[PDB]
């Protein structure tokens, strides 16, 4: 049960109205990843998971249309069956 860690793409700056992906990673054997924002508290579930290596995992996750309300510090969790993980690293969004 390593630390997940976070990143985004195409960054961490994005235009009022675009897009931005966020993608966890973790170890193989993760069933659910969680997109977890620090703020404004809403979660992300999903199954939809790939493997990007012998020791990784990820699961990618895309928010539309960003506003001033989607800005602030994202954190990846995952279950590895039975156990959750400790949250990653946290990712500020800034909406320019």
């Amino acid at each position: 049960l390593p630390r997940p860690s976070i990143s985004a793409e195409p960054g961490t700056v994005i235009p009022l109205g675009s897009h931005v992906t966020f993608v966890c990673r973790g170890p193989v054997g993760v069933q659910t990843f969680r997109l977890e924002r620090e703020s404004r508290s809403t979660y992300n579930d999903t199954e939809d998971v790939s493997q990007a290596s012998p020791s990784e995992s990820e699961a990618r996750f895309r928010i539309d249309s960003v506003s001033e309300g989607n800005a602030g510090p994202y954190r990846c969790i995952y279950y590895k069956p039975p156990k959750w993980s400790e949250q990653s690293d946290y990712l500020e969004l800034l909406v320019k």
